[PDB]
């Protein structure tokens, strides 16, 4: 593109949303050095994202957007409170800062790239006579679930709303219970997050193009519907293969430690950038761990003994590891690791498909439920813990099953062939490289 183009990038501050988006942006900015990229997110998220050294692509500048929290505000109860406050004032807070970036660069916005959550991107793009390109950072099946929100509700009564009778929502997908769906589709339909997702489903067809961090082999039938709902659908993932972003950090020699172990023998544990199993769960896992023998790596959450038992800490310090932050993508590509105990967030899922490792899923929130059903029943590269909770009986059951002598192997096989499609999809010749090239064209023109 030319030196007159200005791309505004609006990222979601919570969960693993902002980093994947920034990654996509970095790939584009490298290909288009004369194009200006303005990245908007909360001060706290920007601080974490832009602390990186020479990662300073010159044509990318970040701008802090108000987090919606009132003056003096203090934690309070539920961790949902700051998310709800952000959502409630995000449109005007984004606009205020976008306005500063336009006055400062002297360049009107030509393209608005946003997390798909930002349904208001169409309206904003409209006002500035700019293009709108939202990015759904999760899977195709959940995106389509949101596009189908009204349809689902219209075919949902007292039975289904209460898990008595299952709903047939997605093509080429098992029948689901309301508890399977992301909060908001059929429950708590009124809260800000739920309203944000519904509006997104309704506004997406107005976009110039809808990008998604996924690849065409993930779900053919779902993709076809999405393809018919939007002006353009672009599969630009998996991001771990299509975009840069370093992070090859092993402050705790996990990979070396992994070297000094054999194949499919280590248990990697990670429940995302925000989750930490409840008390009865952690304690059920920690013990499940040092009773199964299985060597392991566990990404806790900074806090060590804080939640974990003292003794346990220095008793397993010989057959397993526990870190605050691990080099997950690399760990998942290591031949040592045999199973991935995850909450099935989408990013971790794409990373596991690329690494070729079987999965143990204990979903918590959002799309994790649909993701578990997708990898357990449709891709068959994983299984979920019993009851969706972590109890010593449910854990061992899963470990034993995946680390078994049959099922675990097959899953590993199924995910190796999927891994193959992933690598193929990103060759210049594949659909992901091609949709990415198109994305670049739209964003930089
Ligand atoms: O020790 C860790 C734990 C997590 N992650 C990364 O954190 C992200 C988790 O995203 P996901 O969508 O799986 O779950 P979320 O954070 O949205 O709940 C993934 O990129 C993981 O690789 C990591 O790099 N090291």
């Amino acid at each position: 593109g030319n030196n007159l183009l200005h791309v505004a990038v609006l990222a979601f501050p919570f969960g693993t949303h902002a980093a994947p988006l920034l990654s996509l942006v970095k790939k584009i900015a490298t290909e288009a050095p004369k194009v200006t990229f303005s990245f908007f997110c909360t001060t706290t998220t920007n601080d974490t994202l832009f602390s990186r050294s020479n990662e300073f692509l010159p044509n990318i500048k970040y701008y802090n957007v108000h987090d919606g929290l009132p003056k003096g505000y203090v934690s309070s109860g539920n961790p949902r409170e700051p998310i709800f406050l952000f959502i409630k004032a995000m449109q005007e807070n984004f606009k205020h800062v976008i306005d500063e970036a336009v006055a400062e660069t002297g360049k009107n916005i030509t393209c608005l790239v946003t997390d798909a959550f930002f349904w208001f991107g169409a309206d904003l793009a409209e006002e500035m006579h700019a293009k709108w390109v939202p990015l759904w950072t999760a899977g195709p099946h959940s995106l389509l679930t949101h596009v189908y929100t009204d349809l689902i509700r219209e075919k949902t009564g007292s039975k289904e709303v209460h898990d008595v009778k299952s709903i047939d929502v997605l093509p080429g997908f098992p029948e689901l219970k309301a508890s399977d769906l992301p909060e908001g589709v059929i429950k708590d339909i009124d809260v800000p997050f739920a309203t944000m997702l519904h509006k997104m489903g309704l506004e997406l067809p107005r976009a110039n193009a809808v990008a998604i961090n996924s690849f065409a082999t993930i779900h053919p039938l779902i993709e076809n519907e999405l393809n018919s709902k939007f002006k353009l659908l672009l599969n630009v993932g998996p991001f771990n293969l299509t975009t840069p972003q370093r992070k090859v950090s092993d402050e705790h020699g996990c990979l070396e430690w992994l070297d000094q172990h054999e194949n499919s023998s280590v248990v990697y544990i990670s429940f995302g950038s925000v989750v930490t199993p409840p008390p009865h769960e952690l304690t059920a896992l920690a013990e499940s761990l040092e009773e199964c023998g299985f060597p392991f790596i566990w990404s806790f959450r900074g806090d060590p003994k804080e939640k974990l038992p003292k003794g346990f800490l220095e008793r397993t310090k010989t057959k397993g590891k526990i870190v605050a932050w691990a080099p997950q993508v690399e760990i998942l590509k290591h031949s040592s690791v045999g199973v991935f105990l995850t909450h099935s967030g989408w990013n971790s899922v794409l990373e596991c498909i690329v690494g070729g490792v079987p999965m143990i899923s204990r979903p918590f929130f959002g799309d994790q439920g649909l993701n578990t059903i997708l990898t357990e029943s449709v891709l068959e590269i994983g299984v979920g813990v019993d009851n969706g909770v972590l109890t010593k009986e449910s854990i061992k059951k899963a470990l034993e099953l995946t680390m078994s002598s049959e099922k675990g192997g097959i899953m590993r096989q199924k995910i190796v062939k999927l891994k193959e499609s992933a690598f193929k999809a990103v060759e210049q010749n594949g659909t992901s490289a091609m949709d990415f090239t198109t994305l670049i064209q739209i964003v930089t023109s």
